[PDB]
């Protein structure tokens, strides 16, 4: 219970510990005057300041609580942001903020508290407002679907790899890169994959991964010669894409244990993305 | 067995709150078209979003059906419902009451679903409802994440934040607390709030309970102009009440001393429109 409660929160740190660095830097790097002229406005780069604020508070948070429970709070790892413009700051922040919420539902199925899961929840609806902002601010419907879903530790490790350089500790090891292409588009969307190593594709299903009807297995198709896989009917909101082996994982979003590539996310068109 | 009980009670209060929600958002989406929005200085896609909201409140009702279904359990019906909608002013107002009501209830329903699964499900629909109030929240000039944690509120404290649009239940739902009149409604930390009960109860021993998600309850003895004064420290949504006594001290999962309210004040928070 206290083990394996301990282990979420210190992962949950994890997490946020690059989403607070990445906040603290971009504030740190780019002004109000900087998000104008982006097309952005004064309440719109308050907001990012606010999400700044929010994030580090998720982080001290997590911390004073490994503290009190008598854990050891991991300490930061090092990262590194494909930084060019304002556009690319608020990708980032989406990309960031997509990722936290389905760390913050996979870690709340391991903490056995009352108190912690309400504290965690707590954060976790921060996390899906900031996602809602980004969405809104880069063209992307912010309410895209009912239901976000969870994975795993490595799996948002997968998410993340692309942003951390190295970590002093044993975090959780990312399975390969998954690219998607193209990574948006609506339901039929043929997506062609390629994994970013020469892993066995032999027995490779594809699983989308639904927040509202959980994990979609289907055999991949064939483009170049790249592994495809099509939205099916009935997907809502945000979707991951992971190559598995066999498909005896009824459910992705919490087991692991059949990846091989990815998952990746793809963003799912909606009733209020830009027209 | 208790904890199956506890469940299906959650379950079946939640499944109140969203037939109360998705009767609201088909009712205003058949009322209000894109050309509308567009005429009250909204675009296109804000009107997409409010459909897609409908969807999703929808889908959150299907799915809360079909889970107590298949727990044996007996759906909850509609109860019977009025809105104060007239213009695309009001029709943003009630969706931002509605969603910025709807998370708390599903903070404090989570504590009794004793199930791992049945709470990643719930979780995952609170985490689209966080969606919705942002984006009600982004469109009537409210900043869209205005704190780092959301809090919870109990069964009576969702039913009284909800009772102007119920007009009555056919089976016993939740019963509401008195309204507590809140005057203003929003401001910054020291705003001094001018509060009234709907009710004539007894204010011996009433205190001022002001309900946040990263500090949880602070009480404090109400002042005259009755009065409460926004403490420092607070961050987000706040829920302001009246309790009787002081031996509550986490007033969002305890409402045996709450005797008038809560109501809903909108902290200032950066991403406010300025």
């Amino acid at each position: 219970k206290m083990d394996m409660t301990l282990d979420a929160l210190n992962f949950l740190l994890g997490v946020e510990h690059l989403a607070s660095a990445f906040y603290v830097q971009a504030v740190n790097n780019f002004t109000a005057d900087d998000f104008k002229a982006a097309g952005l406005a004064q309440r719109d780069y308050d907001q990012f300041v606010g999400v700044r604020n929010n994030e580090v508070d998720h982080r001290d948070t997590l911390i004073s609580v490994i503290k009190s429970l008598g854990g050891k709070p991991n300490p930061p790892c090092k990262y590194t942001f494909p930084v060019t413009d304002v556009a690319s700051v608020l990708k980032v922040s989406r990309t960031l903020e997509n990722a936290d919420k389905p760390a913050y539902l996979g870690a709340l199925r391991d903490i056995k508290s009352v108190e912690l899961r309400t504290s965690v929840q707590g954060a976790l609806s921060g996390d899906s407002a900031h996602a809602a902002f980004f969405a809104y601010l880069t063209g992307k419907a912010p309410a895209p679907g009912p239901v976000d879903g969870p994975l795993t530790q490595r799996h948002i490790a997968t998410l993340a790899q692309d942003f951390i350089v190295s970590c002093p500790y044993p975090a959780p090891k990312p399975f390969p890169k998954l690219t998607l292409s193209p990574q948006s588009g609506p339901v039929g969307t043929v997506v062609a994959t390629t994994c970013a190593q020469d892993v066995d594709t032999n027995g490779v299903m594809c699983a989308i991964i639904s927040g509202n009807q959980g994990t979609l297995m289907q055999r991949p198709g064939q483009a170049s010669g790249a592994a495809t896989c099509t939205i099916p009917p009935g997907v809502k909101g945000i979707l991951f894409i992971a190559w598995v082996r066999g498909r005896d994982v009824l459910n992705v979003g919490v087991d692991d244990s059949s990846t091989v590539c990815g998952p990746n996310y793809f963003l799912l068109s909606a009733l209020g993305d830009a027209v």
